[PDB]
Protein backbone atom coordinates (compact mmCIF):
# COMPACT_ATOMS: atom_id res chain seq x y z
CA UNK A 1 0.00 0.00 0.00
CA UNK A 2 0.98 3.53 -0.58
CA UNK A 3 3.61 5.80 1.76
CA UNK A 4 3.37 8.79 1.08
CA UNK A 5 1.38 12.50 0.87
CA UNK A 6 -0.25 13.59 -2.53
CA UNK A 7 0.91 17.62 -3.30
CA UNK A 8 -0.49 19.84 -1.19
CA UNK A 9 -1.90 23.37 -2.51
CA UNK A 10 -2.90 26.46 -0.17
CA UNK A 11 -4.10 29.77 -1.43
CA UNK A 12 -3.58 33.04 0.64
CA UNK A 13 -6.92 35.10 0.12
CA UNK A 14 -6.74 38.82 -0.01
CA UNK A 15 -8.16 39.21 3.36
CA UNK A 16 -4.93 36.94 4.33
CA UNK A 17 -6.29 34.15 5.21
CA UNK A 18 -5.31 30.61 3.40
CA UNK A 19 -7.45 28.29 2.24
CA UNK A 20 -6.17 24.39 0.85
CA UNK A 21 -6.91 21.92 -1.12
CA UNK A 22 -7.84 18.67 1.01
CA UNK A 23 -4.36 16.76 2.55
CA UNK A 24 -4.07 12.93 1.16
CA UNK A 25 -1.54 11.48 3.20
CA UNK A 26 -1.21 7.35 4.41
CA UNK A 27 1.04 5.63 6.42
CA UNK A 28 -1.64 7.39 17.39
CA UNK A 29 -0.73 10.72 16.96
CA UNK A 30 0.65 12.46 13.98
CA UNK A 31 2.90 15.94 14.13
CA UNK A 32 4.40 18.06 11.12
CA UNK A 33 7.33 20.11 10.24
CA UNK A 34 7.57 22.22 7.20
CA UNK A 35 10.65 23.66 6.36
CA UNK A 36 12.37 21.53 8.77
CA UNK A 37 10.67 23.52 11.87
CA UNK A 38 8.12 21.33 13.86
CA UNK A 39 4.85 23.06 14.11
CA UNK A 40 3.20 23.71 17.30
CA UNK A 41 -0.54 22.84 18.45
CA UNK A 42 -1.70 21.50 15.34
CA UNK A 43 -2.20 17.64 14.86
CA UNK A 44 -3.43 14.93 12.84
CA UNK A 45 -5.47 11.97 13.52
CA UNK A 46 -5.53 8.67 12.12
CA UNK A 47 -8.49 6.05 10.47
CA UNK A 48 -7.95 2.04 10.97
CA UNK A 49 -7.76 2.65 7.01
CA UNK A 50 -4.54 4.38 7.21
CA UNK A 51 -5.81 8.09 6.13
CA UNK A 52 -4.90 10.98 8.19
CA UNK A 53 -7.62 13.93 8.96
CA UNK A 54 -7.36 17.23 11.34
CA UNK A 55 -10.54 17.09 14.18
CA UNK A 56 -12.43 19.97 14.03
CA UNK A 57 -15.27 20.79 16.28
CA UNK A 58 -18.60 21.41 15.07
CA UNK A 59 -21.63 23.15 16.83
CA UNK A 60 -22.80 20.12 18.21
CA UNK A 61 -19.34 19.99 19.62
CA UNK A 62 -19.33 16.82 17.94
CA UNK A 63 -15.41 15.95 16.48
CA UNK A 64 -15.73 15.82 12.95
CA UNK A 65 -13.14 14.39 10.56
CA UNK A 66 -11.59 17.26 8.52
CA UNK A 67 -8.92 17.07 5.29
CA UNK A 68 -9.03 20.65 4.65
CA UNK A 69 -7.56 22.13 7.66
CA UNK A 70 -8.92 25.51 9.28
CA UNK A 71 -7.40 28.70 8.06
CA UNK A 72 -5.56 29.43 11.29
CA UNK A 73 -3.97 25.92 11.42
CA UNK A 74 -2.66 26.87 7.92
CA UNK A 75 -1.20 29.86 9.24
CA UNK A 76 1.21 28.26 11.79
CA UNK A 77 2.99 26.12 9.23
CA UNK A 78 4.79 29.51 8.25
CA UNK A 79 4.53 28.65 4.22
CA UNK A 80 7.31 30.45 2.10
CA UNK A 81 5.43 31.47 -1.85
CA UNK A 82 6.33 28.64 -3.59
CA UNK A 83 7.56 24.96 -2.55
CA UNK A 84 7.84 23.78 0.90
CA UNK A 85 8.66 20.78 2.39
CA UNK A 86 6.55 19.07 4.87
CA UNK A 87 6.80 15.92 6.92
CA UNK A 88 3.95 14.14 8.84
CA UNK A 89 5.45 12.04 11.93
CA UNK A 90 3.06 9.22 13.09
CA UNK A 91 3.95 8.32 16.79
CA UNK A 92 2.64 4.78 17.45
CA UNK A 93 3.07 3.05 20.71
CA UNK A 94 3.30 -0.40 19.05
CA UNK A 95 5.40 0.47 16.16
CA UNK A 96 7.32 3.47 16.85
CA UNK A 97 7.74 7.02 15.19
CA UNK A 98 7.22 6.83 11.27
CA UNK A 99 8.13 9.82 9.01
CA UNK A 100 6.45 10.54 5.23
CA UNK A 101 7.81 13.77 3.85
CA UNK A 102 6.05 15.51 0.96
CA UNK A 103 5.33 19.01 -0.91
CA UNK A 104 3.38 21.79 0.25
CA UNK A 105 3.35 24.75 -2.19
CA UNK A 106 1.74 28.48 -1.42
CA UNK A 107 0.11 30.69 -4.02
CA UNK A 108 -1.39 33.97 -3.91
CA UNK A 109 -4.85 34.95 -4.83
CA UNK A 110 -3.57 36.33 -8.29
CA UNK A 111 -1.37 33.67 -9.36
CA UNK A 112 -2.04 31.92 -12.41
CA UNK A 113 -2.05 28.10 -12.98
CA UNK A 114 -1.11 26.24 -16.21
CA UNK A 115 -2.92 22.54 -15.73
CA UNK A 116 -1.30 19.73 -17.87
CA UNK A 117 -2.73 16.15 -17.66
CA UNK A 118 0.76 13.57 -17.38
CA UNK A 119 -0.30 10.50 -19.60
CA UNK A 120 -0.70 11.38 -23.40
CA UNK A 121 0.21 15.11 -22.72
CA UNK A 122 3.73 14.51 -21.03
CA UNK A 123 4.35 10.53 -22.14
CA UNK A 124 3.54 9.83 -25.49
CA UNK A 125 0.64 7.34 -25.27
CA UNK A 126 -2.28 7.46 -22.56
CA UNK A 127 1.56 -1.79 -14.41
CA UNK A 128 4.83 -3.07 -14.81
CA UNK A 129 6.90 0.72 -15.29
CA UNK A 130 10.58 1.42 -15.49
CA UNK A 131 10.18 4.92 -16.31
CA UNK A 132 11.08 4.69 -19.63
CA UNK A 133 7.52 5.86 -20.88
CA UNK A 134 8.71 8.20 -24.26
CA UNK A 135 8.06 11.58 -23.75
CA UNK A 136 6.44 13.84 -26.45
CA UNK A 137 9.57 15.94 -28.10
CA UNK A 138 10.09 20.06 -26.31
CA UNK A 139 7.68 19.47 -23.83
CA UNK A 140 10.09 20.54 -21.46
CA UNK A 141 11.33 23.73 -23.22
CA UNK A 142 8.01 24.50 -23.45
CA UNK A 143 6.74 24.31 -19.91
CA UNK A 144 9.73 26.22 -18.72
CA UNK A 145 9.20 29.15 -20.53
CA UNK A 146 5.63 29.18 -19.69
CA UNK A 147 6.95 29.30 -15.74
CA UNK A 148 9.95 31.73 -16.84
CA UNK A 149 6.78 34.26 -17.92
CA UNK A 150 5.29 33.75 -14.11
CA UNK A 151 2.89 31.19 -14.38
CA UNK A 152 2.80 27.84 -12.35
CA UNK A 153 2.56 24.18 -13.72
CA UNK A 154 0.06 22.34 -12.33
CA UNK A 155 0.18 18.37 -13.25
CA UNK A 156 -2.60 16.31 -13.34
CA UNK A 157 -2.57 12.40 -12.94
CA UNK A 158 -5.45 10.03 -13.06
CA UNK A 159 -3.56 6.72 -12.35
CA UNK A 160 -3.96 4.40 -8.95
CA UNK A 161 -2.25 6.29 -6.17
CA UNK A 162 0.40 3.45 -6.35
CA UNK A 163 1.68 5.24 -9.11
CA UNK A 164 1.58 8.16 -7.46
CA UNK A 165 5.64 8.54 -6.58
CA UNK A 166 6.66 7.05 -9.62
CA UNK A 167 5.39 9.83 -11.79
CA UNK A 168 6.68 12.28 -9.87
CA UNK A 169 10.01 10.33 -10.21
CA UNK A 170 9.30 10.46 -13.96
CA UNK A 171 8.41 14.09 -14.21
CA UNK A 172 11.66 15.38 -12.38
CA UNK A 173 13.91 12.77 -14.52
CA UNK A 174 13.00 14.24 -17.90
CA UNK A 175 15.45 15.89 -19.64
CA UNK A 176 14.98 17.13 -23.52
CA UNK A 177 17.95 19.03 -24.99
CA UNK A 178 19.29 20.05 -21.35
CA UNK A 179 15.62 21.59 -20.45
CA UNK A 180 13.51 20.06 -17.43
CA UNK A 181 10.18 20.03 -16.63
CA UNK A 182 9.25 22.85 -14.28
CA UNK A 183 8.79 21.84 -10.58
CA UNK A 184 5.18 21.86 -9.74
CA UNK A 185 2.46 19.83 -7.94
CA UNK A 186 1.03 16.51 -9.05
CA UNK A 187 -2.57 16.78 -8.20
CA UNK A 188 -4.17 13.45 -7.91
CA UNK A 189 -8.00 12.73 -9.43
CA UNK A 190 -10.42 11.92 -6.18
CA UNK A 191 -11.23 8.38 -7.42
CA UNK A 192 -8.00 7.60 -7.05
CA UNK A 193 -8.04 8.22 -2.91
CA UNK A 194 -10.57 6.06 -1.71
CA UNK A 195 -16.33 13.78 -13.83
CA UNK A 196 -13.92 13.02 -11.29
CA UNK A 197 -10.86 15.55 -13.21
CA UNK A 198 -13.61 18.44 -13.95
CA UNK A 199 -14.36 17.99 -10.27
CA UNK A 200 -10.81 18.00 -9.39
CA UNK A 201 -10.27 21.30 -11.41
CA UNK A 202 -13.11 23.11 -9.83
CA UNK A 203 -11.89 22.69 -6.06
CA UNK A 204 -8.35 24.05 -7.32
CA UNK A 205 -10.38 26.73 -9.03
CA UNK A 206 -12.65 27.18 -5.67
CA UNK A 207 -9.83 27.78 -3.32
CA UNK A 208 -9.16 30.70 -5.22
CA UNK A 209 -11.27 33.87 -4.53
CA UNK A 210 -14.39 34.00 -7.22
CA UNK A 211 -13.48 37.37 -9.00
CA UNK A 212 -10.57 36.17 -10.52
CA UNK A 213 -10.08 33.40 -12.86
CA UNK A 214 -6.77 31.37 -11.47
CA UNK A 215 -6.98 28.18 -14.08
CA UNK A 216 -5.14 30.50 -17.39
CA UNK A 217 -4.59 27.05 -19.71
CA UNK A 218 -4.64 23.41 -19.80
CA UNK A 219 -2.60 20.83 -21.74
CA UNK A 220 -4.53 17.74 -22.29
CA UNK A 221 -5.16 15.17 -25.00
CA UNK A 222 -8.86 13.84 -25.15
CA UNK A 223 -11.80 15.97 -25.28
CA UNK A 224 -12.85 15.07 -22.19
CA UNK A 225 -10.09 16.76 -21.06
CA UNK A 226 -10.89 19.93 -22.56
CA UNK A 227 -14.36 19.54 -21.03
CA UNK A 228 -13.14 19.68 -17.74
CA UNK A 229 -10.67 22.66 -18.68
CA UNK A 230 -13.87 24.75 -19.70
CA UNK A 231 -16.24 24.11 -16.99
CA UNK A 232 -13.11 25.16 -14.29
CA UNK A 233 -12.82 28.37 -16.20
CA UNK A 234 -10.09 28.15 -18.91
CA UNK A 235 -11.28 29.63 -22.28
CA UNK A 236 -11.33 28.03 -25.03
CA UNK A 237 -8.63 30.32 -26.77
CA UNK A 238 -6.19 28.33 -24.04
CA UNK A 239 -6.74 24.60 -24.20
CA UNK A 240 -4.23 22.44 -25.78
CA UNK A 241 -5.15 18.64 -26.96
CA UNK A 242 -2.13 16.62 -28.21
CA UNK A 243 -2.42 13.25 -30.32
CA UNK A 244 -0.59 10.45 -29.86
CA UNK A 245 1.46 11.97 -33.03
CA UNK A 246 2.67 15.07 -31.13
CA UNK A 247 0.25 17.06 -32.93
CA UNK A 248 -1.17 19.73 -30.42
CA UNK A 249 -4.84 21.25 -31.06
CA UNK A 250 -4.73 25.15 -30.48
CA UNK A 251 -9.28 24.54 -29.57
CA UNK A 252 -10.37 28.03 -29.80
CA UNK A 253 -8.25 29.29 -33.01
CA UNK A 254 -9.09 25.23 -34.25
CA UNK A 255 -4.89 25.74 -35.46
CA UNK A 256 -3.13 23.20 -35.24
CA UNK A 257 0.17 23.14 -33.94
CA UNK A 258 2.86 21.08 -31.54
CA UNK A 259 4.94 21.79 -28.22
CA UNK A 260 7.71 23.26 -31.00
CA UNK A 261 5.92 25.46 -32.49
CA UNK A 262 3.64 26.84 -29.13
CA UNK A 263 7.13 27.66 -27.76
CA UNK A 264 8.11 29.82 -30.50
CA UNK A 265 4.61 31.93 -30.02
CA UNK A 266 5.18 31.53 -26.37
CA UNK A 267 4.59 35.48 -25.65
CA UNK A 268 1.95 35.22 -27.76
CA UNK A 269 0.09 32.60 -26.06
CA UNK A 270 1.76 33.17 -22.64
CA UNK A 271 2.35 36.71 -22.02
CA UNK A 272 4.65 37.76 -19.34
CA UNK A 273 2.92 38.47 -16.01
CA UNK A 274 4.12 41.25 -14.13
Amino acid sequence: SFSGVVDIIVVRQPDDSLKSMPFHIRFINIQITVNDKKIEDVFMLMLPEGACYFPELNAKNEIQKKLRPSSAILKKFNLKNGYNKIQFIAESDLQGKQLIEGKIYLYNYDTKLVISDVNGTVTKSDSTIIGKEWTHDDIAELYTNIQKNGYKMVYLSSRPLYFYNYTQGYLKGIIQNGFTMPDGPILLSPDQIIEFKGALLKDLRRVFPEEVNPIFAGFGNRDTDATACLYAGVIIDNIFIINEQSQVEILGKQEKSSYKKINEKIQELFPRLP
